[PDB]
């Protein structure tokens, strides 16, 4: 897609490296993607048990549709935007990437990357330019 | 207060009757008392983790003062107001309400009650009238 499949990239990179899986065997911006990191891995520490109930909601088999994905990832924006809220989805779409590289279905990365560029793109692009951009999460979560 | 300290009483009196203690041995507008009732009984149980770490956060002693307990709430809205994080806030009152009963200082629980009255009021009243009152929190949790 664009600066938004970058980032979407570039996330899921890093939580499959985390947990000892390369991206590679499946294929400001810097200070963006370091503060994204980070606040996702502060989420993942804060939230485990609310987070556990979320990913628990959606596992991904090669016949999964993307309005299955959508279905749940709209629980976390119910009451609207927030960064908080984009850093989960983050979160959420990395831990699905795990669980497909952990049931040997790799091919899954690619389309969770597609699928959370898509998801960017459609509902939260507007609430992010209308908020100050990534620039501004930078300024506040840096 | 008025409708705010209705409401802060109501719910801490609730809290502490799930625990098995009454209120009477310290001291729409239905739907709303219900409506917020269950949602911090669901907020209880939903973030687990997340919650434990904010009541960890202090330990009311008959010396803690208010801007003490203003001071972890505001971690609370730390990034905003919403529905949610008011929901977080009264279950952190009924939480410091049941740990005083049961660290033997029960006389903290009115204090409590009044600490919580006066939070809504100088903070957490203009954002409630802005999104359309308890009526809007009804018309959505309910
Ligand atoms: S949570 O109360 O932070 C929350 C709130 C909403 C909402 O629409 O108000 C949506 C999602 C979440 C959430 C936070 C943390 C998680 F792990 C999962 C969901
Ligand atoms: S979170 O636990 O970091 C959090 C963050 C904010 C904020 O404004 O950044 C507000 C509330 C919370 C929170 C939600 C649920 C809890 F049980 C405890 C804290
Ligand atoms: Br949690």
């Amino acid at each position: 897609s664009q600066s938004n499949r970058e980032l979407v990239v570039d996330f899921l990179s890093y939580k499959l490296s985390q947990k000892g899986y390369s991206w590679s065997q499946f294929s400001e911006s810097e200070a963006v993607k370091q503060a994204l990191r980070e606040a996702g891995d502060e989420f993942e520490l804060r939230y485990r048990r609310a987070f556990s109930d979320l990913t628990s909601q959606l596992h991904i088999t090669p016949g999964t549709a993307y309005q299955s994905f959508e279905q749940v990832v709209n629980e976390l924006f119910r009451d609207g935007v927030n960064w908080g809220r984009i850093v989960a989805f983050f979160s959420f779409g990395g831990a699905l990437c795990v669980e497909s590289v952990d049931k040997e279905m790799q091919v899954l990365v690619s389309r969770i990357a597609a699928w959370m560029a898509t998801y960017l793109n459609d509902h939260l692009e507007p609430w992010i330019q209308e908020n100050g951009g990534w620039d501004t999460f930078v300024e506040l979560y840096g």
